[PDB]
């Protein structure tokens, strides 16, 4: 499975909170967005075949599994402009944290080739390792604001 | 992208499907009666490790795929309502075959970012390919017309 950082936790719950409790939003467009925050972990240092893959499955998953009902509005909007701009332009890092946490079965038919689950495993890990060491700048409520009593 | 190989059987229907609702404005009657969920059911019991895995990651694709990918424009209202009223539900549990079948001419995109050496992708093919063989076999109870009703007045208009 893919195990997500004890240190990513609490940033989890805020977000949850931040979007489900306090009525949120996060900034959209990102200021920071996926695309970004997977270029760098690329420079940083095959990985460009993990970055793509990431890439893929958010631009599909956004907008299908990792939003919340409160944010789906939003979301309508975005397409309402654009609806075949990338999501992984738009969104940024918290919800690029969500997609590993639905993930772990939207990586389907790799148990088949368990040598390469393992390989893939190893990287996913590591790229979570890495969220998780640069949480100070990628998850903050800085990056939220509370949504108009219009949006409502 | 990977290249999935549609039988050729059900290639007329993929047209059916696709006039049915963006030229004849018509919905699948959505609480299907026959769902991805019982269709993928149905298959195993007709036939494994492999069998369990091909399964489990087709419904995990149709899940992840249908809503943003598995759609034409006239359906999105339809969608965006089951979403609103069942937001508890996994789409397998609410669409049914056309929609499955759809999913098969989109995975091979998804398929071209995944770490399956060679013989494990050959491997899925084989068993993605087995599973179409199931449907087309099946394509008289699965695929019809009938099971798509006109869209109401006051849905037009969404």
């Amino acid at each position: 499975k893919v195990k997500i950082p004890e240190e990513l936790k609490p940033w989890l719950v805020d977000d949850w909170d931040l979007i489900t409790r306090q009525k949120q939003l996060f900034y959209l467009p990102a200021k920071k967005n996926v695309d970004s925050i997977l270029e760098d972990y690329a420079n940083y240092k095959a990985v460009n075949e993990v970055v793509a893959g990431i890439k893929e499955y958010f631009n599909v998953m956004l907008g299908t599994q990792l939003l919340y009902k409160f944010e789906r509005p939003q979301y309508a909007e975005i397409l309402a402009d654009h609806p075949d701009a990338p999501m992984s332009q738009v969104y940024g890092a918290p919800h690029l944290l969500r997609l590993f946490v639905r993930i772990g079965a939207m990586l389907a038919y790799t148990p088949l080739d368990e040598k390469s689950l393992a390989l893939l495993l190893n990287y996913l890990h590591d790229f979570l390792k890495y969220l998780a060491k640069n949480s100070a700048t990628l998850f903050s409520a800085s990056d939220y604001e509370v949504a108009p009593p219009e949006y409502h």
